[PDB]
């Protein structure tokens, strides 16, 4: 039962950014990434202004009646345990982002500075980072997370995103103009936002072997890494099962090694004394930094906006799908309150701790001199934050393997979420869709690698923007529907009815 | 039914700033303002600590147990629908002020900075408007505007300020040494309050005449401006009905022109762009402005404040009766909490778009080069926004018109809430009474334009601070008597009473 | 009935470092203070961290069901009146510290200013002496007061720090490697932290002195003003009682004579200004202080927060444990939320307005010329404040006489508390054993003063961070065991089971309805079928 009405218009748009980028009209491809600067000019406010709503809107429904109520049957125990649930969510907060970004993004900010402060800023540069990988981006994971957890579980309807919005479109009428259309962008936004942590991982594969086997051109070295760990995706998705299980619980260890390692090794005191600034700091700037637009100040914060904040928001829209279905699926049976309360606190614990060794050290080293700052080279630095450190060339390959390992997890779990989607949320989707979608993913992946040549980074980063831009707006419209599904539930209706009976009891007895 | 109790001592006191200001002791009238830069000095920090106090306080309020409480009846619906209701609080939150300082404030926050930052800065140029036209002076209406709205409607006493500190004073007693004296301070705050943004309507129609008949002396201009719409009130107040209702609906389509039209023309990107900014960065501000006082940094601040906050603050209270009265009719048998929550939210919503806009763009032509900064003049930088973009000569016009609107619907609304207060609460006031206040209110409103003549900006500013130093304390008292209404209402207080 | 299990370790460190400090290994009492930067270093985000912890922790149990308890008998109401028990609170609002700190440290921030801000700053300057003087403090104060106040009250368990621990540890099996060890500790940094103030206070008075008969060397001065005040503590506990009672009205009035007298002649407007400012500025940098490390900026505030935060921080610790036991006996059978919410306002309000008084004239000077800084001397600054002042020679004698009084009502109240750990909780402890923990106070506050000599406050603020660091964790897990006891107890574990009974009975009435619905339903389609 493949629902081909989205599968084709995807694959379309996807193959046809792949050919329209991997070659002939190459240049062209960098032209419509020059044009995509129109839509930070533009759209910018959309994604900082709505941006900030994601968290004060999950935050409200979270406190709210609504959080009472259960995802499923009413008044449903969870399935996992609770220490379980959490355990899962760490599996969520570990990822290539951290791995690429997590060194170099604090280090960035402490030597060049952010818009409207002075530079070697060690608050202020946790802070930011902060800002960009713990609230924010959860509070856009769990709202699309609630929507199906919700849709899915308590209302009892098929697990697509255009199911969720059936109060709004209409109910099971939504599939004609709409519906399909948002599954749809669901798909397109899913292999474009999962091309972007697969790219990252080469180029930060590529700089870790450039450190290794050093040297030789690279450019088809970088067809080679991709295609080495795209071609065992298939041996680890059908000949082989529970490969999500077992290389999730494998990336937790080697994460947990370069975490200590750099922890005990580097400044241990100064990583522990980071918790509390960087906490702090955080709460201090928020508003801060959730009022900074392409104004302040004085229209200069546009270009730095753009290349960081602006970046990682539409990233995190482009990503909403997947992991809302992840999320969801976690969370059976599970309160809202707990889900949302435990979806914002849990991985953005780990995000912290993570920022504050790895981004942490690499400023503590920018303070005594040992610049671990490559040239400008963000693949490098990672590394370079190892091979300053006594043994660092052994954990530079285990970081280098630990981000193989990753690449398959990711692309793995991606594609079991978008063949779901392809099938009309069938939530046992067959091994061989599944893995189609996963080589049409590190298709776009390298495709955007290439035609970027030098500037990868920048145009790989570029292309993100690009396909999220539509998926925001059903974030946004995806808010709404999760508002009137819940005022219409069971359990809230029931108490709103027993409250204006309660409001009216000891009225006439007045 | 005529209260002479409060008329007389009102118009003595009133008429007395008219004579000792229009003439005679002219020079002594600007003293009376340079003696008054010391109650900047004294109750500086009243104005201040209480100042975010009323924000606090009608919040908690709002947040407890008394916002489940009907204004009215146990139980009772709203009269008005919850859109509708929200419509006519746009037409609370659209006056006489925004046209003024709309343009205005946000620039000269830009290009001279605030005390304890840079210059040229863009968010806490916002944060500090935003700062001025928001909580703080909602806060201050909706606390005069629940005491009402529950004393008259909850309990069902006469509408009067006076009648909302039945608790503290006298149940019913409270007509002696107070009581009385609340309701005359009541209306001296009012008219001095309205001469204010009638003054302000003046200045602004002056300069934009300045812009249409180039040129003119201009000092008759002004007493001419004035009185043309001061005379054009009678006719529709007595002779035509319906005018509030119907200019204000004017009104809200002049004023959504002017802010679609700068919205559309000028730089729509930077003006999206400022509504986050100003927003973000006005809850990041918020209480390190609420903690700037004439201490910071090193008591320089003084000079700034006194021309500022310390102004804005005294000008809602001095308007805190009249804004009170309305909210109150407007949300009749209104939940508290809806009522507050909606006092804050919907209001505080416009100001953040309307300086946005105007003050927006202002900005952005501060930063390209052309500088609508009029050489000092805070009237002609409206105008001057306008001019700088296409069609500006016709936006003028009508935005020149709006001004007049605006000056008779403001004038109009205040005195019928006067003209209450001088009969005993009596809702259906007569409309020749109502138009005595329309004329003693524009009298006071040229006699504080003439006396400072080249600053009459300046002492316009002044006498207003001075009429709302006395209310101050009312509205910090009116706290109290709002406190103990609530917490003596019906199952509550029988409740506490039985476990006595 | 005495505890010897804990009175012998307490008095053997206590007099070890009496006498390995007042003579013999002098010089190496101040080498402990230099190894002593080390617990700075390392456990320095330990009290930053969870220094905050404390704040949020504290009022989320008041804002928690939890608040709704009584502390005792199930709805019993408190003893002493509304307005009295926040009588009471400003008794433990005022002491020794704002006398000494309370003039000095807002000027030498707005002199120096702080880590990360320029100098010349009045609203940094308050929103700093703010942060150390107001809801962390007191946060720290709440936690332990409320863990007695509700063992004891509530739950009905003896009067010991130990006795707390019951969730945790062992059901009244905490006695052996911790308990009594929890008990040692509790007296240890009493002591200490008690050592603190009474030689702040001596050092207070010695400039005093140094401001009257001048002049004298000072040396055994020093020895004197403390004796003098250490004798006099014996003739107000045993052989008179009502000394805690009287003199703390007395210290009441004086305190009030000097916050009035430099309000009215100093720059009264300016000192109102700052209530809205220090208050505000306070809200403002709250999370921007509490994130403040020595990270920031660039491992520079390493320095003035060892001196200045990392300090307040573990001298409120080690004073947990008497304040703790005061607030609780205060607070007998009044609701935790209250209870929380009462000492966090109320105390809070005093020292805004007394930093905003003393440290407010102290900047209004700084900035017009009078620099009240005395030469660095911290303690000739109060003083130097007053007889900047018309009639400060005498208000000078009056605060200096003010300070005499607080030394003994500190250490008899300190005394009376450590003198119950050591009698298994005994709320009627012995005037003697009290008496006896009077100069073994006394004892370790000279010590502390001779050891440094000319650095006295330096190593008088040292060795307080050191009795502080091990009974740190003891309040962080003393965190735990109060969450323990009120997910335990009767009133709340009905709330929950209520809640839960109260959810299913609506659960089943709803399904019932919805087969009600669907039956009626499938039955009007087989009388439109069948019409």
């Amino acid at each position: 039962s493949l629902n081909w009405s989205v599968i084709v218009p995807a694959l379309v748009i996807v193959l046809a950014t792949v050919v329209w980028g991997i070659g002939f009209k190459d240049s062209f491809t960098n032209f419509a990434s020059s044009a995509l600067s129109a839509v930070v000019d533009n759209l910018g406010w959309a994604f900082i202004l709505f941006g900030t709503v994601f968290v004060f809107f999950i935050v409200v429904i979270a406190a709210s009646k609504f959080g009472t109520i259960r995802l499923g049957r009413i008044d449903e125990a969870p399935e996992f345990r609770t220490v379980s649930w959490i355990s899962m969510m760490f599996a969520a907060g570990m990822g290539i982002g951290l791995m690429f970004y997590g060194t170099t993004e604090p280090l960035t900010f402490y030597r060049n500075g952010v818009p409207g402060h002075d530079e070697h800023n060690v608050g202020v540069a946790m802070s930011t980072t902060m800002f960009h990988w713990t609230l924010h981006p959860w509070a856009i994971y769990a709202i699309v997370g609630l929507a199906i957890a919700y849709s899915t579980f308590r209302v009892g309807r098929k697990q697509l995103l255009s199911s969720a919005f059936v109060p709004l479109i209409g109910e099971k009428g939504a599939e004609g103009w709409l519906g399909k259309l948002i599954d749809i962008l669901a798909i397109i936004a899913t292999v474009f936002g999962t091309a972007c942590s697969l790219g990252l991982g080469a180029l930060q594969i590529g700089a870790g072997l450039s450190a290794a086997n050093i040297i030789e051109s690279d450019w088809t070295i970088v067809g080679i890494v991709s295609v080495l760990t795209l071609a065992f995706i298939f041996s680890a998705i059908s000949g082989v099962g529970k490969g999500i299980q077992y290389l999730s619980n494998a990336n937790m260890v080697l994460a947990a090694l370069l975490a200590i390692f750099v922890f005990v090794v580097g400044p241990t005191v100064s990583i522990l004394n980071l918790l509390p600034g960087s906490i702090g700091n955080y709460l201090s700037n928020f508003f801060q930094m959730a009022g900074r637009t392409a104004m302040s100040a004085d229209g200069t914060a546009g270009e730095w906006l753009g290349s960081w904040t602006i970046f990682y928001w539409a990233w995190w829209i482009s990503w909403s799908p997947f992991v809302g279905m992840f999320l969801a699926r976690i969370s059976r049976g599970r309160s809202i309150r707990e889900f949302i309360l435990g979806v914002l606190l849990v991985p953005a614990g780990v995000s912290t701790v993570w920022f504050s060794i790895f981004g942490g050290t690499a400023i503590v080293f920018e303070q005594n001199g040992e610049s671990i700052w490559g040239d400008g080279a963000a693949e490098e630095q990672l590394f370079g934050l190892l091979h300053a450190l006594p043994g660092g060339q052994i954990m530079g390959i285990i970081a280098m393997i630990l981000l193989g390992t990753f690449f398959i997890t990711s692309a793995d779990s991606a594609s079991t979420v978008m063949g779901t989607m392809s099938q009309h949320g069938q939530l046992e989707a067959n091994k061989w869709v599944t893995a189609a979608w996963g080589v049409a993913t590190a298709a776009i992946g390298l495709t955007l690698l290439l035609s970027g040549g030098d500037n990868a980074l920048s145009n790989l980063q570029n292309v993100t923007i690009v396909a999220a831009t539509p998926f925001l707006f059903v974030v946004i419209g995806l808010m709404f529907a999760l508002v009137k599904d819940l005022s219409n539930d069971v359990i809230y209706l029931e108490y709103r009815e027993q409250q204006r009976f309660n409001a009216r009891l000891a009225r006439e007895r007045r």
